[PDB]
């Protein structure tokens, strides 16, 4: 383990090499490995539509097949080539539909019962709605046993091949117990780390919702679009988020939680949501430097495609490698040290600001960098100098404040190199 590669996985940061092959992707764990990342995210191990990127999102059945990433033996593969490393394999998993017409999928869930039936016109404030309409795809009757045991056998096969963990489309449209919804203890059964898709809250209402997520978060880790929102929002108007984490200042502790830079969906559908593929790499890792900073959230690095437009991406292929950049390789290897060493949370200097106790710290500038004179965060970042991990520059960490020339990526960090 020469890059000392973790156990954990909340604790832990993740690379999706979006479509990149399960070969591609095993022949640059060394690689991955020098760049300090424990874990990583993988697409649907299902048979599939190919092509346009969502076919794989649209897969026949609840069991793995030969697929857009590969075969279940080249899947294997990278599970014991990870394990040689002791990477940790991710995983997703579109759950509350299978492909987008019921006449392709598994024959034995074709019938109605294994499906909620309410259709289109969902009130995005109806909790019931938003769990229970086909939004023109179908919406499965999650509820259901026996499409908990469709699932629970797939999951057992992904298992099976030494998956290690998994993430979870459309958790929002997917129940919680007190709705009857023990789907979420018909998964967390076989002991894998988990985490699932939220955007806009359970449900778009004000208060209450909050007990929704702590009702989910009892069984699961999970995204934010508000975070995502003032990230995108304030990185792409050259400014620092201004909050900590939105929904952990809504009271959720940081293991329920995930933040990235973007979603692939905010990149890989069209533009009106997927507005990143037309916004900077270095304006949009702003984002991912803020996010892999948290104590105890876990974070994902993304694979930006060869395209930026839904029709136009597909699957298939080696994106974007900026993860070799330093800021990417810094935050890895960072996390890697100061898991334990606790954070605080500031915005200084224009700058979201970020220290680790006796520990290390980052700087993330709204835009731009530069000379900075930034708050020790409840003095938790070890006093001393220091090599800057990011630009190679000089820094100097004090009981009060830190300070040196950030580099081009507007981050810095600083450790015991």
């Amino acid at each position: 383990n020469k890059y000392k590669l973790k156990d954990n996985i909340q604790d832990g940061v993740i690379l999706h090499c979006f479509d990149w092959t399960y070969n591609d992707i095993k022949a640059e764990l060394p690689k991955i490995a020098k760049a300090g990342f424990t874990s990583i995210q993988t697409s649907p191990a299902q048979p599939n539509g190919t092509g346009t990127w969502y076919w794989l999102y649209q897969p026949i059945s609840f069991s793995i097949g030969t697929n857009g990433v590969g075969t279940k033996a080249e899947l294997q593969s990278l599970c014991d080539e990870a394990d040689k490393y002791g990477i940790k394999i991710i995983v997703d998993v579109v759950a509350n539909h299978l492909r987008g017409d019921h006449n392709n999928i598994d024959n034995d869930l074709k019938p109605s019962e294994y499906w909620h039936t309410f259709g289109g016109g969902i009130d995005w404030k109806n909790r019931w709605q938003v769990t229970h309409g086909s939004i023109g795809m179908p919406d499965i009757a999650t509820e259901n046993p026996y499409v908990q045991q469709k699932v629970c056998n797939y999951v057992q096969e992904l298992k099976s091949v030494g998956v290690d963990g998994l993430r979870w489309d459309a958790a929002k449209h997917i129940g919680v117990p007190s709705e009857g919804d023990d789907f979420w203890k018909s998964v967390t059964q076989y002991g894998l780390y988990n985490y699932g898709e939220i955007l806009g809250g359970p449900d778009d209402r004000s208060t209450g919702n909050e007990d929704i997520m702590k009702e989910y978060t009892d069984y699961i880790s999970v995204t934010d679009s508000n975070y995502g929102k003032e990230l995108r929002d304030s990185f792409n108007s050259g400014k620092a988020p201004t909050s900590s984490g939105n929904w952990s200042e809504k009271g959720i502790s940081n293991d329920k939680l995930l933040y990235w830079g973007e979603s692939h969906d905010t990149w890989s559908n069209n533009k009106d949501w997927g507005f990143s593929n037309e916004m900077s790499q270095n304006v949009i890792d702003r984002a991912y430097a803020v996010a892999a900073s948290r104590n105890k959230v876990t974070a994902l690095y993304f694979s930006r495609p060869s395209s930026t437009n839904k029709e136009s991406i597909k699957m298939g292929e080696k994106g974007s490698t900026h993860f070799t950049s330093s800021e990417v390789a810094q935050i890895n290897k960072f996390h890697n040290a100061m898991d334990g060493k606790a954070d605080y949370y500031t915005v200084s200097d224009g700058c979201s600001v970020i220290t680790r106790k006796d520990g290390g710290a980052v700087i993330v500038k709204g835009s731009g960098s530069g000379e900075v004179s930034v708050e020790n965060g409840g003095g938790y970042a070890k006093p001393g100098t220091y090599t800057d991990a990011v630009s190679g520059n000089t820094f100097t960490i004090t009981s009060s404040t830190i300070s040196g020339t950030i580099g081009s990526s507007g981050i810095a960090v600083v450790y015991d190199a």
